């Protein structure tokens, strides 16, 4: 439940850029994330939890862009 | 649950750059964030949480841009 | 729960940059973290928590940019 | 957005009685409430509130019930 | 936003009543309560607030029950 | 953003009661109440506020029970 609210993003002769919450070449593995969770009177059982997560880039000459200007 | 505002992003003859909360060649394992959890008369259980997380890059020449401007 | 406001980031032959809370080469393991939380009458069991991460980058030659302007 | 929950309200040769956020002989004038209100980039404006209330009950003999058991 | 859980309201020759967050007899006039309210970035604007409220009962022999048992 | 709970409420020959956050006979005037409110680069501007409220119960012989037992 996120919000994002740009108002006038003019730009002349230049450059406006905006990168919010990006994730790039991230690996994440058997997390647990909670935002404004309300437990009331509440039962949670849970069993063994297993994960395995893997991000290789083998790269040469890349250009890469979320968002903005890259000029090369 | 975040909330991102920006009024009148202006630029002129420059940059206006702006990036939040972003990762970027980033590992997580097993691990837990909570942030406005309220636990009102309630149970939780959990077993074994077994995580594994890897970012391997082997990289030349890269251009990589999450927002803002890049000019090479 | 983080909030972003930014009001009139104007720039005229200059550069306005903004970096906020962002991760870049970091490696998190088997880590709990807790903000803003409130526990009323509960319980709580947890197990063993078994965690594993890596970040290795070999790299030349790299222009990374979250955010900002990168001129070269 | 009121949630109300009751499992197993059993009575036997006695009374199980229950009254949530009941309003009763109430006068209530130009008041403004805001519950879970998120305001973003927003602009708001509001002329004069006049207002005017009155609960006035002649009364004798009364016999009021919302919820719960009277026996009289 | 309020919430109501009540689990195994067993009665056996007796009486087991609740009674929350009741009103009975107010009065209330031109007030402003805020609960869980955010405002990022935003303008409020308010003119004259002008209000008058009245709970006036004149009563003889009533029996009023919100919730609970009345046995008379 | 009131939260109640109540677990197993048993009565045998006895009384279970409970009242909570009750008003009963109250006046309240161009009152201000806050709690969790968070101003992030916001305005607000307020004009007069005028309020009279009025509570006055000329009453004889009343039996008023919000929650609980009344045995009379």
């Amino acid at each position: 439940m996120d919000v994002f609210m740009k108002g006038l993003s003019k730009a002349k002769e230049g450059v406006v850029a905006a990168a919010e919450k990006t994730k790039q070449g991230v690996a994440e593995a058997a997390g647990k994330t909670k935002e404004g969770v309300l437990y009331v009177g509440s039962k949670t059982k849970e069993g063994v939890v297993h994960g395995v997560a893997t991000v290789a880039e083998k790269t040469k000459e890349q250009v890469t862009n979320v968002g903005g200007a890259v000029v090369t």
